[PDB]
């Protein structure tokens, strides 16, 4: 075959591509499913409602496929990317799910994850996994199940638990679940290196990471840990309208991201702008603990003869949410469209600097007790030099993360691609170049997240012989350039710091 | 006679009023004249605008005063309330205006008032005379004129030039400025204060303070300095529809606002609110030095058997002006009045401080670096949280000045009227009284401004005997605003305020 499928399994939303050889979707289709929050704080879906979604998203896509006279036969194999951390757990006898899936903003393990810091060797965690103690990894969520949720308990303690993160879950259940010969219960090194349960340089179970949960290896069924990109570990799809055809990748979506830019050479970054932002730092085959607080993980493993290649990884809570601040709470405008060109109606922001900490600040501030704060405002200031702030603050903490990560690790930002939300905006995309004096570089081709799994299994299969090939074959409003005097920009990202500065210490108990 | 008048000359608009033994006004008119703004900073009107304009209102109000059967033999006498240290130049000889009016907002003193600031004996300016020195003062004006326009030098010179706040200048033209017999040339305590020229103590031009600015009291005409309310120093108008009237008050129009609202006694307060907020708080017989900033001025001086009455005031920049800002700045709303409707349609502030130092801050906290900083912001903020917030920042900067007034002063606060602008929003007002734990005084007539200067002129001319039959007379939409929040929430909320301000310092650099 000669194309490349690939399942983008989401929070809000499962789809599925076809790509061809120069990356580009010839036929698609997107279903948004539903989300479940029993009580505040607690983020659920059904995993079944996320293979349901993916199986439909597959049916409509080859339908559209038939019609450009296409079937399976030119279809050489589909890659996996999904959700990460979302943790999921079914019985390893019959195969179904003991617990709806825990999405990963579920905050329900505060109080585990309050234990557990306190707990002896926390200390150590961070420089095995890569990752610190938090409400995110599947290593809380899945002991919290096991705490507090007793059909979960007891498949534990019977020995016929089973535990896997989406990716796991859909390859299970693709290649048949329980049912059939050869089953399939597998993860890929970047979604295993989000659970704690993995040591970050080995690619391997660590029994202190384990061991530090609570977890029995030989009593929990864990998913052998493959490679993202791999002709055989992951089975095939047994049935349907893609019946045969092998699954030959899979990434977690945020790495995936990465390799849909082709962000593959240390220095080279991404961003992907939603409600809020994930940042990916390519840091090359040698692994970077972080001491600023951005996480260390896997950017994507490619087995051949290949070293695992690593990543720094920050995150920043408001990035659209700003815009839909400045059009639902303040009336702004109804369309962010609109409060795009409120930003550019004005020549500069006035004065003004929105630290949008509704959340507090993340990576590398660390600033819990800050809230949104507006600095310099004046009675001639408007509309416009607001959303200029709101668009610049995205760019200025982008910048701090960035910065973290070169220090972080010692290779020079050579890159940022971006992709969703934010960066469509031309006015902020520019801006994030003149703030980072790095070029800004913007695919058209907008589902960078699915290509990153189609990458992938395309490359198991020779679809591609080597990375230089995707690159090109994929390069086969679009670029942005630092046109800002350097000067200029670090004035703006002075008092940026120093609005951040201001900032703490607002909540006080 | 039984009717009195008013001019109410303001630094947008004139007016006059005819007030009734009660103090209601039974006929009215206004006019809005025209400013003039040269230079950045600059601020000018021609003398001549503002008595034509306080003409027409004379004028107008008559004809309305005739609809209802009444003539001049009916108004015993008329007061007047003016814009204060608005500076007038003229030639003594023949009563022409040598130069624009030179209004109190105006900055082009800033170069000689920083230059005067690193003079020796600057330090000893606000011991006498209660005032700082700034931009503001009649003093730095009329220095600026007769070192920049040739005309006024040459008439200092040649012994010919008469000074006068706009109070002055009005009574001696409607009395018949040069050509009239007996010409007036006076200016009342309150006016007066405002100069930097007067002893706050002695009430009588002080000649350290004349020798400070280089002004010579014997070559420059200065007006005698007279009470607030006396039957024969105003004398009379002279020309027009209320020929032969005399005039028997005077009075600075915010010490007119604190009358005006009855503030008597020591602890009484008023707060006018405009774009921004005149405070003044009744200290009683002696003069208080303020050791927060606050400005020690003459509250009123009702002449012979009357110990005159000092009084502490403060101002606040961004009042109405924040309510402008959420309209027309961030399109919140297109009218005031749904301004407050948002900031009704929530709770509570939501967590929102919104430190409104568009211009800094002035009295107690007197910041110079920070600029409007808004606190507290999350995905739930709504233009109703920023709406209160807006509200509360006039508020807490209220109780901040009052709270500096009491330590100033040593008289408790016991009274809080309110009248202008914002005054009008219930909820402001009922926050205030919440924020402040005392009750708020807001009258229904709202021309409290005017009613000053007929209290002075009633009181000159025996409309009313003594200030409790004024207030008899006076006292007989809401009116009271009481206390309904506890204490501690009350406090609380005023310590964000704090914070939200020491937070907010710092962000201007230099």
């Amino acid at each position: 075959g000669s194309f490349v499928g690939s399942i983008d399994q989401g929070t809000t939303s499962s789809r599925f591509l076809i790509f061809n050889g120069e990356g580009n979707p010839v036929a698609s289709h997107q279903i948004e499913f539903e989300n479940l929050y029993p009580k505040s704080g607690w983020h659920e879906q059904d995993p079944y409602e996320l293979l349901n979604s993916v199986q439909q998203c597959i049916d409509g896509a080859m339908h559209k496929f038939a019609s450009l006279g296409y079937s399976k036969e030119n279809i050489r194999a589909i890659g996996i990317t999904n959700q990460r951390e979302t943790t999921v757990v079914w019985d390893s006898v019959t195969g179904e799910p003991l617990h709806n899936a825990i999405v990963w903003p579920d905050t329900r393990t505060s109080a585990l994850v309050r234990e557990l810091k306190a707990r002896q060797s926390a200390d150590s965690l961070l420089e095995l996994c890569g990752l610190p103690l938090s409400t995110y990894p599947s290593s809380v969520k899945l002991l919290w199940l096991i705490q507090n949720v007793d059909a979960v308990k007891q498949a534990y303690e019977e020995g016929r638990l089973a535990f896997g993160t989406v990716d796991s879950w859909l390859i299970y259940k693709l290649n048949g679940g329980a049912q059939a010969e050869r089953p399939i219960h597998v993860t890929d090194s970047t979604n295993a290196s989000r659970t704690m349960f993995m040591n970050l340089r080995t690619l391997q179970y660590d029994d202190k990471l384990l061991g530090f949960f609570g977890i029995d290896r030989n009593k929990i069924k864990l998913p052998k840990i493959v490679p993202s990109s791999d002709p055989e570990a992951f089975g095939k799809v047994a049935t349907g309208a893609l019946a045969g055809v092998p699954i030959a990748g899979c990434l977690g979506d945020q790495s995936s991201a990465l390799v849909g830019q082709c962000g593959f050479s240390p220095g080279q970054a991404k961003n992907t702008y939603g409600t809020g932002c994930f940042l990916l730092y390519n840091v090359g085959t040698e692994p970077v603990i972080s001491k600023y607080g951005l996480l260390a993980t896997v950017a994507y493993d490619f087995g051949r003869g290949r070293k695992p290649v690593y990543a720094l990884e920050g995150s920043i809570a408001v990035a659209g949410a700003g815009i839909t601040f400045l059009m639902n709470n303040l009336g702004f405008a109804p369309k962010p469209s609109e409060i795009n060109a409120l930003a550019e109606s004005v020549l500069d922001n006035g004065g003004v600097v929105f630290v949008t900490a509704f959340s507090g600040l993340f990576a590398p501030y660390w600033i819990d007790d800050a809230k949104g704060t507006l600095f310099g405002i004046t009675q001639h200031t408007t509309k416009g030099h607001i959303a200029r702030a709101t668009l610049e603050a995205t760019c200025y903490q982008t910048r701090a993360i960035l910065d973290a990560m070169e220090k972080d690790s010692g290779h020079k930002l050579e890159s940022l691609a971006v992709d969703g939300g934010l960066s469509a905006s031309d006015l902020c995309m520019q801006t994030q170049a003149d703030i980072s004096g790095i070029p800004v570089d913007r695919p058209r081709m907008r589902e960078t997240t699915a290509l990153g799994a189609a990458i992938a299994a395309g490359l198991a299969t020779g679809v591609w012989r080597e990375l230089d090939h995707v690159k090109e074959s994929i390069a086969g409003r679009e670029v942005f350039y630092p046109k800002m005097d350097r000067k200029k920009a670090e004035r703006l990202f002075r008092k940026w710091e120093q609005a951040v500065e201001m900032s703490r210490g607002w909540v006080r108990e």
